[PDB]
């Protein structure tokens, strides 16, 4: 039996040190709950799973989709958990919802994420056992996790953005490339935000006293004033072309839906808009993992006897412009394909908080494939430390 | 398809600031993998995929099945990922597993589970910003976590344990049912040391000589010498029973199995155990997580077509005596049916490295159900902030 | 021998988190020193030590006195040192200086004071030898400071505030009383900018930000202040509903350094010094810690006897403002009629000024030196009350 | 006129982590200055001050003098406070109390130093106003302090050990008479408890019951051949390295403390003075060559003195590190007899440098021993961290 999606939602995107810094990680996901089920009309003791792809737990919220639910006050019989596959997890929180529903194991959950970037702890392994013959270390947790993804053998002291910078190169990618595609990030999804649009994705946000509704960080973005930027690895590198304007941020944000089966939407009156037809994972060499969405797109077409220009819609994050472009050069883009991908912006407009990525990118896929009514819809996104994750969605009707 | 558990492995386990110390949670990763490997003669680009359960994540090994793979040699083409559902961690990672499998996305997969107590991270909230107006603090992650896991409405302050007194009190379990529980687990774990069962489970590991022998399980522990312990929490209720001798402690261990289906396991030369039959999870208070168990449980044995008395073999985690007793009692056990649990051993004697617990019960219930020729059995587990997972397990008769 | 103070300067005084909050007490006490030196020409290797009153020492700066000499580029032939006696500080550091100046141990030394409350670390012990039995903490420098004072068997929970309260309380004083004062605070300092007599006292500070710039006046004071806009204002009142001080009459926490010159009569004469004012006496005292405010009056007390002097005798008052009933309570001890305010803090306090607390000693000294010279008035006493429950004061004559 | 010593006394001094680890800097401050006033029979209102080197300070004992009287019982009319100058703290304190009597300001004043080596505090300067965009560092109060005391223009990422390696190679000092020197020292403190000498200077601690009477670190064993064997802690990067944890002193734990007056006063009191001073010299030196500054210390203190080193008597100057004292005594042209008259009870190695209370134990043995010797000069110097020295010239009184 089929696996469908419904009313996929999400917070606005805010950034880092921003408007959410106030707000836990938790905070945000009860607020996206809240408002689920509360558009929904679903019961509370309808949700047989709370599924969270969160990056960067701590003690704060063990098992995140748990005190999540706890949080947003649904009842002690809903279990929970939380998963990491980096920028992946949300995607990945879905899939595994949808496997727990076609097996016939559950019939309604909930998938979801959530990432409080500004609130990422200070962490030692010093403390513990004492720093009187060692020192302290206290790393931040955003740092080091960006060095370490690859393991031992495959270190990245540039991070992420290091990997970007290895893209650019090997593709030629011209900075105005780069920049261009960032500014079409900006002006998607501005125009999204007045083409009323995004009502339809958001729930408002109360902060105390006052409530939110617009992503923070999509601005009047030129490709004259990106020019002006100055790339982060210059020094290490004369060549860089990789700068904060063209490329996503840190955030804070939170991502929910429900899975569930047609017959079950059916008789909660919900409207299921997207079945999952396919899914794909791969690894691939992590100074390169922002190439990770080409094999995984790839695994997941085959699974779904597709092709790529089979596919009506394209969500791919945006996490470098550098690397989205090299994924695109690897696609054979043509200037319409860039019609059908992105469509209301991306990462480095929106931001990209990292465990409820996933889910921003879906929501936006499946009410836009409504909005449309088009088949297909594609999701895919590379991972830190090497990954990629795509799904293949297909309209409901 | 079918989804069937091959050879099953685990490191030894370390006691809290004990053997293990100098290893971090990817270093047991790397060891208990590479030993699976090494014994199943695998090559490493048949491993679609490492999903690991572990509880204690933080930024030294983000989605920490991807680094213990890459560490362990394997080729950058093998995703991972972390789980977790706490002290359920490990069977969730082998459940996930089964469901790639089974619907045959994957014919592959490694399932397992890592923790290094020994290692957890201290950390705070209140440096980023400043601490100006707050004041800063900085919390123990192992201690932390056993009040907040239930979240901001269903406090505990007391934790896991707080948690087990309660159990204690409603089930009205005395001192001496909980001593002499903890007794069978340390005469049932020594005995599977002795017997040689063990070896066929364990991974030795390397620190700098070889170690392949379980820290926590004494030989000459005894009822009488239960006694003698102070319950921890005896200052604030005079009427507790559960001390360090009747818990399980904190430890440091890594699990791993191969998940996948019949036709692959032939091709590869693997000699497939249990195969899945179903699995059921659940919530409880939190302040009752314990008996998380017993709703679990009811939910994979129906699925499973299945009851109680059906089960051959029962593994079900002794995080406190009194919780296990607790599930005991719902179960309308008696002294016969002990002798179908726990056969190997427990968490009370063996300890508690989370991530990897449910990874260390597979390995026995499936090894065991071999070993009996026995046909069903149920691995079971309470779950910090009020969860409980279960799973049915069919022995392979090939 | 005599003892002379010559060419008291200071920064200017910052508030917590503001002006100079990207600056080290460090930063603050070379840019003062080196000040002092461009003022006087005096060679580097005139100075035979550096006596700094600082109160949140760590190891950022160890012997502050010493790094503070060595980073205003002096040579490393000159020594250094810090002193803690809390509020007190930097007129302790002005008397050790004394002290060795007059028994001829010394001609010619620096003594001083740098604080930057701004920069206090936060700091634990449980770090060392393993958090897992006890748990960690982390305690501000600053707030756990205001309680550990008195010792254990004088706790006081409240901190300086409680302290004061307990005088208020004691002595009667309305928050009218207290809230007048203030405002004469803040007017006595604003005026004294604009009459310009603050050039006299202040280095300048240069800031890094688009451009550095340099600051010579003090962030906090207020021309504006008035009686009732102080009435607007909270107690610190949950606890004590009688609650009458606020952060509107009392100090704050500052950034700022201060440095003279000590040296002999004769010394200054060849180096072409003009000496301000020589030490006449000086006086300490303990008092109760959660009545630490008063500690000024048995200090007073014995340097004026000492000086076979009195009270009467005394042209010129400065007595630090930690808190406005805190200093009234003092000057009721001291009988003070309504034109005894009039030579009392003239230029200001602590309330207006802020309360930098090592470097506190030195801006004191600065305007009763200074002034004492500007109003041809003989005798000056400086005193200060001191955190636990002491009290420090210094006699001095115009020369 | 003059200012006298009398009752010299400290506790006994214990290792990092040692013995000492459960009290404060402040507890052993105050059982030492109890134990002063319980000899002496003082009246707690005949001491105007109470002066005490501290070198790593921090909010638990704010201007410790006072906490110190205070938390030793005495009245609140009893003033303290706290002074800095490294490793020459404690003789700070009694150069100022001496300053502070001869002035004719107080009659009668308490000089003191108190260090607990084992409990100082961890700090960090980016958690108040947040380390968002910096990060965060933590810095152990000791080891920071070896490295910046010399300000941002003579940094020393070595520490004291860096600058003792300087003296070794400057001065060409041997390895061999590195170790002699140290087993000198561990065997004069060995036979100064042996002669019962030692219980004159030490206020026993009592400890939570057990009352410790003893130094922890020296050891009659020692041999330079057994020292031979222990490795230069920075030879890694210096093939020619000397310094050992062996013939180095280490981080301790202590209290002294001791009477400051006039003779007149002291003649009032029934007290017995046992030194006056005579002069004092400070100096700068090198940062990077600190471990030399007793040397034009002491010149300006003989010279103020109008005294040659030949006069001299007896002679406490500080080992901090066998090489640094072999310097000294270098420039000091010493000979075989020399020796003789040198650190005669021990010293910075055998004992301990507990660098507050340093100043404060070489008193109590100078004054002490001049007594018994019935000798007429002593002289107290030692090297400062950051480069600095502090001398004094202390007299027997008759």
């Amino acid at each position: 039996r089929d696996a469908v999606i419904c009313e996929p939602v999400r917070t606005p995107i805010g950034r880092y040190g921003g408007m959410f810094r106030s707000l836990t990680a938790v905070d945000l996901g009860v607020t996206a709950l809240k408002g689920l089920l509360e558009r929904t009309g679903i019961a509370a003791d309808q949700v047989e799973d709370v599924i969270l792809g969160h990056c960067y737990p701590n003690s704060e919220a063990p098992a995140i989709g748990r005190v999540v639910a706890l949080d947003a006050g649904l009842p002690i019989t809903v279990p929970g958990m939380q998963v990491d596959r980096r920028c992946g997890s949300g995607l990945q929180a879905v899939i595994q919802a949808c496997l727990q529903v076609r097996s016939g194991d559950h019939d309604l959950v909930v998938a979801g994420g959530a990432e409080s970037m500004s609130n990422v702890a200070f962490y030692s392994t010093d403390m513990r056992w004492g720093g009187a013959r060692t020192g302290v270390q206290i790393h931040d947790g955003l740092a080091r996790g960006r060095t370490t993804a690859g393991g031992k053998f495959h270190p990245v002291p540039g991070g992420m953005l290091e990997t970007a910078e290895n893209l650019r190169r090997e593709y030629h990618i011209s900075r105005t490339e780069q920049d261009e595609l960032a500014v079409r990030s900006h002006q998607r999804a501005v125009a999204a935000q007045s083409e009323g649009v995004l009502a339809e994705e958001i729930i408002p946000v109360p902060v105390r006293e006052e409530t939110i509704s617009v992503d923070e960080h999509p601005r009047d973005t030129t490709v004259e004033a990106l020019a002006k930027l100055k790339p982060v690895l210059l020094k290490q590198d004369p060549e860089a072309t990789v700068t904060a304007g063209n490329s996503s941020g840190q955030n804070d944000a939170a991502s929910m839906c429900i899975v569930t089966t047609p017959e079950k939407a059916a008789e909660l009156g919900l409207k299921p808009l997207v079945r999952l037809v396919s899914w794909g994972s791969a690894g691939v060499a992590p100074d390169l993992m922002g190439i990770g969405p080409v094999p995984a797109t790839e695994v997941a077409l085959a699974k779904a006897g597709l092709t790529l220009a089979d596919i009506d819609l394209i969500e791919l994050n945006e996490a470098f412009a550098a690397q989205a472009l090299a994924v695109m050069r690897e696609w054979k883009f043509g200037e319409a394909d860039h019609e059908r991908t992105n469509v209301r912006g991306s990462g480095i407009s929106l931001g990209h908080p990292v465990g409820a990525t996933g889910g921003r990118m879906l929501a936006t896929l499946a009410r836009e494939l409504h909005r449309r009514e088009a088949r297909y819809g594609l999701e895919t996104m590379c991972i830190g430390g090497g990954q990629g994750l795509a799904a293949v969605f297909e309209r409901v009707q």
